[PDB]
């Protein structure tokens, strides 16, 4: 009844998930590895910031010193797509810097903790809501839990977070792109992917596909209210 994927569309679909496993945190074994983030660390929000905010700075240190990794991994995803791969260096890096939360935030959230309503960041590190909420993402804490909460549920396989992701990254909704079309034209491919991907699985669910287009919002939301520490250095 509702169409399935192509088999040029089955290609894409071999590549994006092998970019999106070969970059995920300790793999598809990752709750088997997990240290708590402490009790004692995240719970006094006391120190002002250049930005004019109040921050526990000891856990703010905790999450910088794993942040890097985290977006490096981003890049490695996104230079495994070929069709990133072909922009050219400058449109890669507005896409990059502009995604970038929007995809670390999406990798945390399916990696949601029902069990001990933690988070999960670098496949390692169990956080709860307040810790993170105090270390630097004010609201934006509450708006990840929020997701990952509501994607316990949609059961998300790698490659549908895969492909989630591409749709993320080639967004052609960004200050300064140079090749616009091609940009365009790519994410309709992914789209297109995805969704026949998601005809192919049949969701227990009512209308799963437009329910999960609209997390595609929640995610943009996320990396526009945390924006700013994305002057990040990409190497091409
Ligand atoms: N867990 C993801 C990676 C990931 C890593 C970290 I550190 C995260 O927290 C942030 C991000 C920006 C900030 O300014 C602060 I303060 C905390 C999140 I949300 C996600 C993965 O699987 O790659």
């Amino acid at each position: 009844q509702r169409p399935e994927p192509t088999p040029e569309e089955w290609d894409l679909i071999h590549i994006a998930t092998e970019a999106h496993r070969s970059t995920n945190a300790q793999g598809s074994h990752w709750k088997q590895r997990r240290k708590f983030l402490p009790d004692d660390i995240g719970q006094s929000p006391i120190v002002s910031m250049p930005d004019g905010d109040k921050v526990d700075l000891e856990a703010f240190s905790e999450f910088t010193k794993i942040i890097t990794p985290a977006i490096t991994r981003v890049v490695d995803f996104a230079k495994k797509l070929p069709m990133f791969s072909e922009l050219p260096c400058e449109d890669q890096i507005i896409l990059l810097k502009g995604c970038c939360m929007e995809i670390m935030s999406l990798r945390a959230a399916v990696r949601y903790d029902p069990e001990s309503d933690t988070l999960t960041l670098s496949g390692e590190m169990a956080v709860k809501r307040e810790q993170l909420k105090n270390g630097g993402l004010g609201v934006v804490s509450d708006a990840i839990f929020e997701l990952g909460k509501s994607l316990s549920a949609f059961n998300l396989d790698d490659t549908e977070v895969a492909l989630l992701q591409a749709v993320l990254l080639m967004s052609t909704d960004r200050s300064g792109l140079l090749c616009v079309d091609k940009i365009e034209k790519s994410q309709e491919a992914y789209l297109l992917a995805f969704e026949h991907y998601v005809n192919h699985r049949k969701h227990n669910i009512p209308h799963f596909w437009p329910k999960l287009l609209m997390k595609v919002t929640d995610l943009r939301m996320i990396g526009a209210c945390h924006a700013s520490r994305f002057l990040h250095m990409k190497v091409e």
